């Protein structure tokens, strides 16, 4: 299939080269997979989700996304116009409040919840969790992400937007999950993006157009915008039987666009998420 005039990040993950505007993807589109968006929530009402989004757990007074971040990243995973995996099921898990922050314990609790909740959903193609969040290093945050990954969920987490090594950040520093850095539309590492050997892959993360609360759209930047590209792509490739949750991060690294990014510090992978789609 082809999305013309697609957002640049979508086009980027279906293309070996920057600058294109068409998103080429297999028609299956992540159908049969599920992606938990662990964030500020999702405005499941947004038309772009076509009913495929739903709130499954909040840790605050409302399940409402009063911030926008979570709806934005759900959209990059699987909105019709802004999504990587346009037929995937989205489950919102609101661990961040409407100000965009959340205690470590609440984030740990939300990952434990996904590990269990998936067992009472229908995701025949497998389960992905997109974690567009992160704070300072925390071994218990890290081990929550690892348990989530161990439980059979492909976990993708943001490297963090500190322009520093991601080893000092969590869950970015957990080795078993897929830590995702950001690139911009000129195949440069995003100026804010963390880096380091714990990075596994880069996604589009600068000026990423996606759904916003109130039924709108918005373009924002961050490794938290790159994360859902890779989550969506995992959900996509899983639906295609190309890989599984345990193997998706390494599969995506193996099949990435290599060496295309500039300003990659020595000791950081130079790999860009790529769906290798051939019509």
């Amino acid at each position: 299939a082809a999305q013309t005039n697609a957002p640049w990040g979508l086009a980027r993950i279906s293309s070996t080269s920057p600058g294109t505007s068409t998103y080429y993807y297999d028609e299956s589109a992540g159908q049969g997979s599920c992606v938990y968006v662990i964030d500020t929530g999702i405005e499941a009402s947004h038309p772009e989700f076509e009913g495929r989004a739903q709130m499954v757990k909040t840790y605050y007074y409302s399940s409402r996304d009063g911030n926008g971040h979570g709806t934005h990243c759900a959209g990059t995973v699987g909105s019709r116009t802004y999504g990587v995996a346009k037929k995937t099921q989205l489950f919102g898990v609101k661990v961040l409040d409407d100000n965009g922050s959340g205690q470590y314990s609440t984030i740990i609790a939300g990952m434990d919840f996904v590990a269990s909740d998936k067992n009472n959903r229908n995701c025949p193609k497998g389960v992905v969790a997109s974690l567009s969040l992160g704070g300072g290093y925390s071994s218990s945050v890290n081990s929550a992400a690892a348990r989530l990954q161990s439980s059979g969920v492909m976990v993708a987490v943001a490297a963090g937007n500190n322009n520093a090594d991601a080893r000092n950040y969590s869950p970015a520093s957990e080795p078993s999950v897929c830590t995702v850095g950001a690139s911009d539309r000129y195949d440069r590492r995003s100026s804010f993006s963390n880096y380091g050997s714990v990075l596994d892959i880069f996604g589009p993360g600068t000026s990423i157009l996606s759904t916003w609360i109130g039924g709108s759209t918005r373009s924002i930047s961050g490794t938290s915008m790159a994360t859902p590209h890779v989550a969506g792509l995992a959900a996509y490739l899983m639906t295609l039987g190309k890989t599984t949750a345990a193997s998706a991060c390494r599969y995506i690294a193996d099949t990435a666009n290599k060496g295309d990014l500039s300003n990659i510090p020595f000791g950081t992978v130079n790999l860009l998420a790529y769906n290798n789609y051939q019509a």
